[PDB]
């Protein structure tokens, strides 16, 4: 097992050093990637290749190897795929051949040679120069799901498919910045360490600054500092960055994740709905070529315009209870009991409406849907709806049964905002340890005047999951948080 | 007094509501920015303007106001600048004119009207519709440095040159990603919360995950996880993200900053030198239009190729001391005493060489200089130079007397690497509380084989300071860390 093959690999390490070669290599110049070779010469016949003597230089990890006396084959793998190499002793010389023979699966090498096809028609490289680049002290794993996440590098090597999800992830984010940049939004960087962790309902990670002897909280949202920039007059700003929440992991939750937050002065949540469907459609179109995608067993149509549905109307359609009716908190609690909806001590009418939605409705929303009108009690930073103040002009985007975005007509009334924070502090006294805390610096900012604004927050990891048909967030994160 | 002004603004808020207006506004559609207006017709005589009746719609903060009677003026400011508005009671009507009259400096408004020039020919908007958008409860500052950092929004409103710095910052980062993307590097996101804080010599911020009951350290570098991706076979990766160091602030230090870390398989530190100068020169050319820049009292030429200077040769040129000669630790300590170079208990020849450089040489490196050959003792993750192993194939980029980048031919030998960490542990016991920790997970990764690689780390904030002629990092960070 270990120390077994391990001792052998250490032994070969010394043998290589004794042959006057650096077992960990120097720089190496390549001319092609494996895939490029196939694209360019894959359809040429054995004869055509012999007549063109195309010389190339490539490098990669040895994945397979078969020795045959004075000559041998091996498949080396680079970031684009595998290419077979053929090494003959009489061609590369005794010294280089000795290096080929001592080479192990896992070792990394560089080669120069001419393109040719074997009798089975496999495009290969007839090696003229064999360069040893790096000795692998451990063998490639036996070719479990957890190892893929615990040791991502092994996943990337053994499951060539896996890298594609991450390449696509980069294209998704680049497409996102392209759209926002071209539409006038300024990409900014605001603090990730806050005096007060606000902007969302979540438990924060607490830390300490030694030199300044100060308690800091990793940000649970980007909202409050971006709003300060709107007060500052920047008008259109966005930030795609890490957010941290001290909470358990799930197929859709990781303690550190990437969120897009953006704010636009002079817009309201209806404008943000349009921006959201356009942005996501733009991304899907550029990256996948279409807005009609497959996710799990669902055919999801991301083609704008998406469905708009008030949360109360959603509960009426999917459950049957009509919360448009003015009722007491006690009446709402009774309904919750009758319909199997779990509620907490601090909850009143608004919280209960939301619980009805989350527990009995949201998982049925497969096609992109803008659920709007969130009760005021759970929307401390959103402006109340003018017609019915029990609700706010806020919406959440639901796709394949989960929330992908959250946005609102931002609350810019400082007096109302202070009141919302006071109500949140009261909720905390009643058991809601996720309630928003007071932020006087933020209220001060609002007092200098924040224009009417439309704000948006998108879970980038979740969007990447949707567009790559990944069932878990652990599949779109290179190094997801692992349990002890 | 200020207290008096607050009461007044508080009462005006009530009078506006009494006028049936939402004092915090609704969405407002605009057609132009203040600067666009001047660009499109800042020279068009009042005649043509009067004939064309060019209707426009803008919005912004009232910075100045003047006039009495049934006609008045005001200068509103948007993200691009200021534009004078002319409001006449006989045009907008009684109710709207009353709103104009009650409007305070600081309040935000939207207007629709036609372009025109006053007697003095000042481009202005002849208002046809006056929309009150937001009441400022606090007065704008009457037209302190640290105060501008504490309330960045006030700075952005009162000082237009500051906002430009941040717009330029975004352009610099955009230009950086374009270059890297176009040169084949894959943009990735790796963990910011680590089991073991490694990749640099620095004190970490410590935190705790409750549900997992796990101690986590905010990353002090991005290196170790990116190296895992190189083992993973990704070949070219980069990440521009936040890094956290539990240390005091300075003219070029903030507890959380942005760093670019990049790794390229099959390249060495010389290749990285070229990449670094080409990248920075590219960004300068794109953003400033030239590689000739000004920083403080210095004229800095960023045109490649930059000077390459070995640390030992730099000390010889500036201090008159030669460290190429083989010498004992005591001989080095003797030289340190003679030249007034402070040293710590855990220091030997290698550390002392670096102390000579940092204490007597670095501040004089104004023009871009690649200082290379750092002693192995202070380079635990860099490969030793083949000809003189007392030094490593590492370089730091110095410009205007400070370090902007750190890079090396990566140490891919797992056996050597473990030994480097062991020597680091020894130093920690000798008083070096910034010594690197023993990362078994990282060592395991190298044991599967990491190809020869060239790595780079650039302080983005410092690069932004350089290209925006900002004397402090506090000038290029929207919200720099404030003291208590
Ligand atoms: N820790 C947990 N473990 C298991 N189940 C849990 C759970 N927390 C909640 N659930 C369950 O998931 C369902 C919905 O819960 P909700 O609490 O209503 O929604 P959420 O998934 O927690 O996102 P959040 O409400 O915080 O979004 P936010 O606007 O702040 O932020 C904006 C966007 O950021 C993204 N986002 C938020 N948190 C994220 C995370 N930790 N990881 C990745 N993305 C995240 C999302 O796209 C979100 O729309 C319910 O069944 C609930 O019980
Ligand atoms: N906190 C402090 N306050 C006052 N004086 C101090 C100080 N720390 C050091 N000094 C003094 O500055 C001079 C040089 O000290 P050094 O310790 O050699 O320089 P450094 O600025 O600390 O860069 P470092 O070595 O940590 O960067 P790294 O490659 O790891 O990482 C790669 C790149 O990241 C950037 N970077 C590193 N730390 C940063 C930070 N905290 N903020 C912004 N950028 C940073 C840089 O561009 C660096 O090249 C000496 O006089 C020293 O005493
Ligand atoms: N929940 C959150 O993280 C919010 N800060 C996302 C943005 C909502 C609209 N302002
Ligand atoms: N000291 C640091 O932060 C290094 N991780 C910067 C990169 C050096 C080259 N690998
Ligand atoms: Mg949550
Ligand atoms: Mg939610
Ligand atoms: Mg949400
Ligand atoms: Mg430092
Ligand atoms: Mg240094
Ligand atoms: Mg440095």
């Amino acid at each position: 097992e270990l120390n077994d093959q391990l001792r052998v690999r250490r032994e070969k390490l010394k043998k290589i050093e004794e042959l006057g070669v650096d077992p960990f290599g120097k720089r190496f110049e390549r001319t092609h990637k494996a895939e490029e070779l196939f694209e360019l010469y894959g359809d040429l016949s054995k004869e055509e290749l012999e007549e063109q003597q195309i010389e190339v230089a490539v490098a990669g990890r040895i994945m397979t190897k078969r020795g045959m006396g004075k000559a041998g084959f091996a498949h080396i793998q680079d970031v684009t795929g595998q290419i077979q190499i053929y090494v003959r002793q009489d061609d590369v010389g005794e010294q280089q051949y000795e290096l080929f023979k001592i080479s192990d699966l896992g070792d990394i090498v560089g080669v120069r040679g001419t393109m040719f096809k074997t009798k089975v028609g496999e495009l290969s490289i007839k090696v003229s120069s064999y360069e040893f680049l790096t000795k692998a002290l451990r063998p490639l794993p036996e070719k479990d799901i957890e190892q893929r996440y615990r040791q991502r590098y092994l996943d990337l090597i053994m499951n060539p498919e896996s890298k594609k999800t991450f390449i696509t992830r980069s294209l998704i984010i680049q497409s996102m910045r392209r759209y926002l940049d071209s539409h006038g939004y300024l990409e900014v960087e605001t603090p990730m360490m806050h005096a007060v962790a606000g902007g969302a309902a979540a438990r924060p990670f607490i830390t300490h600054h030694n030199a300044l002897d100060m308690t800091l909280y990793m940000r649970i949202a980007i909202e409050l500092h971006l709003k300060r920039l709107i007060v500052g007059g920047l008008e259109k700003v966005y930030e795609i960055g890490r957010v941290f929440r001290n909470e358990g992991i799930s197929t859709r939750h990781n303690p550190e994740f990437t969120m897009l937050e953006l704010y636009e002065a002079y817009a309201d949540f209806r404008d943000i709905m349009k921006l959201t469907e356009n942005l996501i459609a733009h991304i899907a179109t550029e990256v996948l070529g279409t807005t009609k995608i497959q996710y799990g067993e669902h055919l999801v149509d991301l083609t704008p315009e998406w469905r708009r549905l008030h949360m109360v109307d959603a509960i009426k359609e999917y459950v049957g209870v009509d919360f448009w009716r003015q009722m007491s908190d006690e009446e709402a609690r009774e309904l919750a009991k009758e319909h199997g909806v779990e509620v907490a001590p601090h909850m009143t009418f608004g919280h209960i409406v939301n619980e009805f939605f989350e527990q009995k409705v949201e998982d049925k929303l497969i096609q992109p849907t803008f659920i709007y009108g969130h009760p005021v009690e759970i929307s401390p930073l959103a402006k109340k709806n003018p017609d019915d103040p029990r609700f706010t002009d806020r919406f959440e985007l639901f796709i394949v049964g989960r929330e992908h975005a959250n946005a609102f007509t931002e609350l810019n009334d400082p007096i109302d905002q202070r009141q919302r924070f006071e109500e949140q502090l009261k909720e905390r006294e009643q058991g809601n340890d996720e309630a928003h805390e007071m932020d006087e610096d933020f209220l001060e900012a609002l007092e200098y005047g924040m224009p009417p604004t439309g704000g948006l927050g998108i879970g980038v990891d979740r969007l990447v999951m949707l567009l790559t048909n990944s069932p878990s967030i652990r599949d779109v994160l290179l190094f997801p948080q692992m349990r002890h």
